[PDB]
């Protein structure tokens, strides 16, 4: 749907059999959450953004549910402070900013 | 306008008599720009993304072309890697999430 943004816009995301609450961040390329138990292995990474640079496991191929919409990407699962959905899931479910 | 996530949302703000690009951000509630030369009175102020926090300085009721659209906010300038326009200014133009 159209979401305004006097709020953080947080949906619910359904990833590995659980449900968990993230940020749609257009800023972000890519999507990272909280540490959580994840299937599969992983190729390790390090990212960065405001404030430096942090240590992230890259899973590819996973399926999410968000706001319905069932997607397929990567994921970086590490010391991230709130889980944030990027443009890499972003553009999956076609959505786009309009002013 | 629309704009499509398939590459970084960037635009050009006019801030202070000088011309940046900046990154549209819904996943920021604040705007924070790289050292800039900026008149007027600050707080200083400390805020935190990923990589944990850095130090910025508050300059309020600033002028900022987005787009054409003039909005007075906010801004806070510091060792930001990269411009973001955070949701304390997307309100002001009426930028909204779509899908
Ligand atoms: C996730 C990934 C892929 C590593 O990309 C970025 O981090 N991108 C960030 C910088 C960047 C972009 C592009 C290229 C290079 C670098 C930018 O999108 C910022 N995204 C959010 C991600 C986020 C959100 C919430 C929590 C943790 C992380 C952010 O840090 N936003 C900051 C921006 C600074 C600001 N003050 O607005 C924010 O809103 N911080 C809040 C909330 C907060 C408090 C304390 C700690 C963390 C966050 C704040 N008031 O300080």
């Amino acid at each position: 749907p159209q979401i305004t943004l006097w709020q953080r816009p947080l949906v619910t995301i359904k990833i590995g059999g659980q449900l968990k609450e993230a940020l749609l961040d257009t800023g972000a390329d890519d999507t990272v959450l909280e540490e959580m138990s994840l299937p599969g292995r992983w190729k390790p990474k390090m990212i960065g953004g405001i404030g430096g640079f942090i240590k992230v496991r890259q899973y590819d191929q996973i399926l999410i549910e968000i706001c319905g919409h069932k997607v397929i990407g990567t994921v970086l699962v590490g010391p991230t402070p709130t889980n944030v959905i990027g443009r890499n899931l972003l553009t999956q479910i076609g959505c786009t900013l309009n002013f």
